[PDB]
């Protein structure tokens, strides 16, 4: 129900609305997200031509960095109307002799093999009874030496956080309402053991997990800088009541990444 028109207003050109990695420390909000893009597909160990699932798509950034860099065949999958197209329109707009397909269409009826599968940020919407289907469906396309990139946001539990020296606040609670209740990722997040258990059932192994959680504190801070900056082009678009629904969530989450309440990694996973 969000127009593309409010989400360029504070998204860099790639259209990544995902954790960025601030591989150096003055890398711009583009730089970054492309340095995040490349953080996971050199863990896939992509040769030209080889083909490449993005699982999630969002609008193509990701798919089109696989095609621009690594010289890839590419397939996307989303469940957005406004994600598939614009994913199609610029995978179409890419000068390429790979094959470069957008479809709006979910992993769960894709059966295609592919030589490698990266995710950034769609596990979190799959429902938790379909978190060992995700993983038992991804162990099934890959080839025998194939790999998966899952970039996933995590939550932790009360005793961990505890352990930890942090604790749930009553704003904490009335915040994962809001998330629940809203357009907002964040509400019914994975625990750790969600994605390493399954993960592990369906047969992968996890060869490294890599922590980005200041990272998307700094990307969040980012956003809202940007959307702060637009404001009046952003209400707009849309309205004062989703704009302050969007700081709300913008800087609500990057508080609770700096604090550590929850997490986001990518989990490099191999057969
Ligand atoms: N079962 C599903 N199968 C395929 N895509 C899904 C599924 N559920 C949600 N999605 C898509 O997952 C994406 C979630 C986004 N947060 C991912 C953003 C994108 N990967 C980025 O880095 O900017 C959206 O494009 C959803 O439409």
């Amino acid at each position: 129900d969000i127009s593309d028109d409010f989400f360029a207003l504070f998204l860099d050109p790639t259209w990544v609305y995902t954790c960025a990695y601030f591989e150096r420390d003055d890398m711009t909000l583009e730089e970054a997200q492309l340095a995040k893009v490349d953080l996971a597909l050199d863990k896939l160990n992509l040769e030209p031509g080889m083909t490449l699932l993005d699982v999630g798509c969002g609008w193509g950034g990701a798919l089109v960095r696989a095609v621009e860099k690594y010289d890839v065949n590419v397939i996307g999958l989303t469940l957005s109307r406004n994600h598939y197209e614009r994913s199609k329109d610029r995978l179409a707009a890419i000068g390429t002799q790979r094959r470069a397909e957008a479809r709006l269409q979910g992993w769960e009826e894709f059966e295609e093999n592919v030589d490698r599968i990266v995710s950034f940020e769609a596990f979190d919407a799959f429902k938790k009874e379909r978190y060992l289907t995700f993983f038992e469906r991804s162990y099934d396309i890959l080839p025998d030496d194939g790999r998966m990139l899952l970039h996933s946001l995590f939550t932790y539990d009360r005793r961990w956080l505890h352990e930890q020296g942090i604790a749930l606040t009553m704003s904490d609670l009335r915040f994962l309402k809001f998330l629940r209740e809203s357009i907002f990722p964040g509400g019914e997040l994975p625990s750790e053991p969600d994605i390493v258990d399954n993960a592990q059932a369906a047969g992968f192994t996890i060869e490294h997990v890599q922590l980005l959680q200041q990272h998307y504190a700094r990307t969040l801070d980012a956003w809202a800088a940007n959307l702060q900056a637009a404001r009046e082009r952003a209400i707009a678009v849309q309205s004062e009541e989703v704009y302050n629904n969007f700081m709300h969530y913008l800087t609500g989450c990057a508080e609770r990444f700096r604090r550590g309440l929850i997490n986001v990694a990518q989990f490099t996973m191999t057969k």
